[PDB]
């Protein structure tokens, strides 16, 4: 076939029930996942391909940068919480990994600040109760399927993207065959 298990995508063996049908995982300190926010624009293009009344999903994951980590994957629920992921997600990314400013919760908060979110607005989400579930929530999804590697995406809970097997030369034909293939995977 054109698009084969094992070459553009796997199958998990252990699919995951009731999951969300577009659903990402990505860090701040992920090097392909910078990239793939600023230079390839992944999730949008992935977006423009597929039908509406489908849900697009993204997680922060806690394995990568320790104590950081976990602070951005809370900062990422608040962020989702307040629905200021636009306006956030670029800055975070070159906070972490290209001016190198952002080193304590308090510097992540910062980037919030700056971006128009109002200290008490902040502070208020990052400690509810709200975003303490949207944390349990990130951190659910990434268990259910075994993730150890980031950027990830899965369709409907039961395949998962396979970026390594796609032509790298260009990177338009790169986003385009990803896209692609979330389109043919959603489609299955």
């Amino acid at each position: 076939a054109q698009y084969e298990d094992g070459k553009q995508y796997t199958t998990l063996e252990k699919p995951v029930a009731g999951a969300p049908q577009v659903l990402e995982f990505f860090s701040f300190f992920c090097p392909h996942c910078y990239q793939f926010e600023e230079v390839l624009h992944i999730s949008d293009n992935v977006k423009k391909k597929l039908p509406e009344g489908v849900k697009m999903t993204k997680y922060h994951v806690n394995f990568m940068g320790g104590d950081l980590g976990k602070d951005l994957t809370q900062a990422w629920a608040v962020a989702m919480a307040l629905g200021v992921e636009d306006k956030v997600t670029v800055p975070l990314f070159e906070g972490v990994q290209k001016t190198q400013t952002i080193r304590s919760a308090s510097d992540i908060r910062d980037v919030f600040i700056n971006a128009g979110i109002k200290g008490e607005e902040y502070d208020a989400a990052w400690n509810s109760f709200v975003v303490k579930s949207l944390v349990a929530q990130q951190e659910k999804a990434a268990a259910d399927v075994q993730l150890r590697g980031v950027p990830a995406m899965f369709v409907n809970g039961k395949y998962q993207l396979n970026p390594q097997g796609m032509d790298t030369s260009n990177m338009d034909v790169f986003v385009q065959q990803y896209a692609d293939t979330v389109k043919y995977l959603s489609e299955k």
